[PDB]
DNA sequence: GCATCATGCG
DNA sequence: GCATGATGCA
C-alpha cells in the first residue's frame, strides 16, 4: 500500500527534469511569509521528497524554479507562488493547476484539497489535508514521515490526473478557460496580494477614537430611551426591549424570536424615537469592529500594509472573493463609513490611487446575451438606465420620471439580472406581490428579449443540466428539475443570473490581463492593487495618471466585444476615498 | 458551530 | 443573485 519515494539529502539533476508534478507545501492558511514545510517532486524520473531548507538554497533547484521553459503541474500553484515571493524567490512554468481545473469543471464541489479533486477521477490514493493535519488550532505539521509521504502522494495525483482534467476540460470548451484566463490571472492575483495595500494606521487610530466616542454617546441615549441598559448587540436582548417592554408592533419575526432586521426597525422608526438610534448604532458598530479594529489586526506592524488573499476557486459565478481582510467590502454607500477608505494610501511617496469601474456591465451583458433591441438601444445611446426602465414600465416622458419612480425602477433592474420574484422584489419596494408582479410584466412588455431570454435560458438549463457564461464558465443546476417550488424556482433564478453575474466576471479578469501586458509594454511602474467585482483600483506614479487616464478605461472597454459598448469611469487622488 | 446582523456589487 | 466578518448563544 506504501508509496515508494527518495527521501532526498540534497538536489540531483533528475528532479529537474522539464516536466513534473511540483509541490510546496504551505500549511499555514494564509500564506503570507509562512513557512514552506516541504517539497515534493514527481516526474519520468520518479519520486522525490526535498527537505525546504535544502531544496530551496540550492542554486540548481531555485533555478528550476524560475525556468519558463521547465513545466510544472501544481495544485493552488499561487500559494506555492506567493510564499515564494516572500523568500525572494520566484515560480515560473506552471503549465497547470489542479485547483484550478476542478473549479471549472465543477464549482460546486468545493474542492479545496488534492484529495477532493482526485476524488471526481475515482483517484483515492492521497489523504485530505485536514486528516493529516488537523483542523483548528490542533492543527499541526506531522512528523517527517507521514509529511514526506503525504507530499509525494499529492504530487502523484497530480502526475496522475493532469491529462484526464484537460481532457474533459477539453471536451467542456474550457480548455482555453482554464490555460488563457484563470492560470494567467493566477499569477496576477499573486502579485497584488504580495504588492500589499499600504494602510495610514494613524488616521484609522484616530477615526476609532472618534467613533468610539459616538458609540459612546449613542449607546448612553439608547438606554436612556429604554430605561435600563441591555446588550443593543444581542438580537435576544433587543428584542425583548423593543417588542415587550417598549411594546412595538411586530411586522414580522424570525425562527429564534422576533426580527430586527434592518428592513424591519425601518418601519419601526416612527413608533418609537429608539429605533433610529439602534439603526445608528449598529452603523457605528460595523465601522468599529469590522474595519477599525478588524483592518488593524491584520496590518502588517512592519510594512503597515495589508496583504489579502483571493480566493480564485470558491464563488459559484466565477468571481473571486476576498479574505483576511476581505478588501472588496469596504464602506462606501454611507459618508460616515466611505472615510475609511482615506486610510488606503499609496505605498510610495509621490504616488496616486487610480480607480477605474464598469458601469452597468450586467445589464450591458444582458442586452448583449438576450439581444433586446429596446435594451441594446438604450446603452448605444449611452441613456440612464434606470430612468429609461421607469420611462418604459410606467408609460411616462423623460420629463415626468419623478425621483420615486426612478428608484423603484432601479429596484427593478437589480431584480431582473436574476429573474426576482414578485416576492422578493414586494419586499424590496415594500409593497405587494401583486403590485410588484405588475412592474415585472410591464418590464418584459417594454424588453421582449429579456423575458425570452428569461424562458430561454430556464429551459436550457433543464435540457443541458447547467448553464454557461461568454467565456464557456459553467454551473451545474440539479435543482431545476426539483418538484419543491421553492428549491426550482431558487435554482430558475439561478439559471438566469449565473450567465450574467458569471460573464461579468469573465470580462474583468481578461480586462485584468490584457492590462497588465498593456503595463508591462509601456514599462509603467503602475501596478494592480485590488478588484471589487466591477471595478479595478491600481497605484502609480503621479507623472503616470495622465497615461493611466487613457489606458486602463480603453484595455477594460475593449476587454471583449459586445453588442452593446462596455463603459468606464475612472477617478484618482491621494487616498482610495479620493479616488472619486 | 448555527443564526442574525452588517458591508460590498447588483 | 454572489460574497466575508463580527457578534451572541450554547
Ligand atoms: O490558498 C488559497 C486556496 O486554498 C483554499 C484551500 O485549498 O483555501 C484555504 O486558504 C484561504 C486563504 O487563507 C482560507 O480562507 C480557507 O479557509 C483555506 O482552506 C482554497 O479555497 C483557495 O482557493
Ligand atoms: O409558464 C411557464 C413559465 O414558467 C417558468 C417559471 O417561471 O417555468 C415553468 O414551466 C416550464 C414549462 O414551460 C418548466 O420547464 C419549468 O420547470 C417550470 O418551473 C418559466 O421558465 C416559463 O416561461
Ligand atoms: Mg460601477
Amino acid at each position: 500500500a506504501k508509496m515508494a519515494f527518495t527521501l532526498a539529502d540534497r538536489v540531483t539533476e533528475e528532479m529537474l527534469a522539464d516536466k513534473a508534478a511540483l509541490v510546496v507545501e504551505v500549511v499555514e492558511e494564509n500564506y503570507h511569509d509562512a513557512p514552506i514545510v516541504g517539497i515534493a517532486v514527481v516526474n519520468e524520473h520518479g519520486r522525490f521528497f526535498l527537505r525546504p531548507e535544502t531544496a530551496l538554497a540550492d542554486p540548481q533547484f531555485v533555478a528550476w524554479l524560475g525556468d519558463e521553459t521547465k513545466k510544472k503541474s501544481m495544485f493552488d500553484s499561487k500559494r506555492a507562488a506567493v510564499a515564494l515571493k516572500w523568500k525572494g524567490i520566484e515560480l515560473c512554468g506552471v503549465s497547470f493547476d489542479l485547483l484550478l481545473a476542478a473549479y471549472l469543471l465543477d464549482p460546486a464541489q468545493g474542492v479545496d484539497d488534492v484529495a477532493a479533486a482526485a476524488k471526481m477521477k475515482q483517484y483515492e490514493a492521497v489523504r485530505p489535508d485536514e486528516a493529516v493535519y488537523g483542523k483548528g488550532a490542533k492543527r499541526a505539521v506531522p512528523d517527517e514521515p507521514v509529511l514526506a509521504e503525504h507530499l509525494v502522494r499529492k504530487a502523484a495525483a497530480i502526475w496522475e490526473l493532469e491529462r484526464p482534467f484537460l481532457d474533459e476540460l477539453r471536451r467542456n470548451e474550457q480548455d482555453r478557460l482554464l490555460v488563457e484566463l484563470e492560470q494567467p490571472l493566477s499569477s496576477i492575483l499573486a502579485e497584488m496580494e504580495f504588492a500589499g495595500v499600504k494602510v495610514d494606521t494613524k488616521r484609522l487610530e484616530q477615526m476609532g477614537k472618534e467613533l468610539a466616542e459616538q458609540l459612546g454617546t449613542v449607546e448612553q441615549r439608547i438606554y436612556e430611551l429604554a430605561g435600563q441598559e441591555f446588550n443593543i448587540n444581542s438580537p435576544k436582548q433587543l428584542g425583548v426591549i423593543l417588542f415587550e417592554k417598549l411594546q412595538l408592533p411586530v411586522l414580522k419575526k424570525t425562527k429564534t424570536g422576533y426580527s430586527t432586521s434592518a428592513d424591519v426597525l425601518e418601519k419601526l422608526a416612527p413608533y418609537h424615537e429608539i429605533v433610529e438610534n439602534i439603526l445608528h448604532y449598529r452603523q457605528l458598530g460595523k465601522l468599529q469592529s469590522t474595519y477599525i479594529e478588524g483592518l488593524l489586526k491584520v496590518v502588517r506592524p512592519d510594512t503597515k500594509k495589508v496583504h489579502t488573499i483571493f480566493n480564485q476557486a470558491l464563488t459559484q459565478t466565477g468571481r473571486l472573493s476576498s479574505t483576511e481582510p476581505n478588501l472588496q467590502n469596504i464602506p462606501i454607500r454611507l459618508e460616515e463609513g466611505r472615510k475609511i477608505r482615506q486610510a488606503f494610501v499609496p505605498s510610495e511617496s509621490d504616488w496616486l490611487i487610480f480607480a477605474a469601474d464598469y458601469s452597468q456591465i450586467e445589464l450591458r451583458v444582458l442586452a448583449h446575451i438576450a439581444e433586446d433591441d429596446n435594451l441594446m438601444e438604450a446603452f448605444r445611446r449611452d441613456l440612464d438606465i434606470h430612468t429609461k426602465t421607469a420611462m418604459d414600465i410606467f408609460q411616462v416622458s423623460e420629463d415626468e420620471v419623478t425621483p420615486n419612480m426612478r428608484r423603484q425602477a432601479k429596484a427593478v433592474n437589480f431584480g431582473i439580472v436574476y429573474g426576482i420574484s414578485d416576492y422578493g422584489l414586494a419586499q424590496n419596494l415594500n409593497i405587494s406581490r401583486k403590485e410588484a408582479a405588475e412592474f415585472i410584466e410591464r418590464y418584459f412588455e417594454s424588453f421582449p428579449g429579456v423575458k425570452r431570454y428569461m424562458e430561454n435560458i430556464v429551459q436550457e438549463a433543464k435540457q443541458k443540466g447547467y448553464v454557461t457564461t461568454l467565456l464557456h464558465r459553467r454551473r451545474y443546476l440539479p435543482d431545476i428539475t426539483s418538484r419543491n417550488f421553492n428549491v426550482r424556482s431558487f435554482a430558475e433564478r439561478m439559471a438566469m443570473n449565473t450567465p450574467i453575474q458569471g460573464s461579468a466576471a469573465d470580462i474583468i479578469k481578461k480586462a485584468m490581463i490584457d492590462l497588465n501586458a498593456r503595463l508591462k509594454e509601456e514599462r509603467l511602474q503602475a501596478h494592480l492593487l485590488l478588484q471589487v467585482h466591477d471595478e479595478l483600483i491600481l497605484e502609480a506614479p503621479k507623472e503616470e495618471m495622465e497615461r493611466l487616464c487613457r489606458l486602463v478605461p480603453e484595455v477594460m472597454e475593449q476587454a471583449v466585444t459586445l453588442r452593446v459598448p462596455l463603459k468606464v469611469d475612472y477617478h484618482y487622488g491621494s487616498t482610495w476615498y479620493d479616488a472619486k
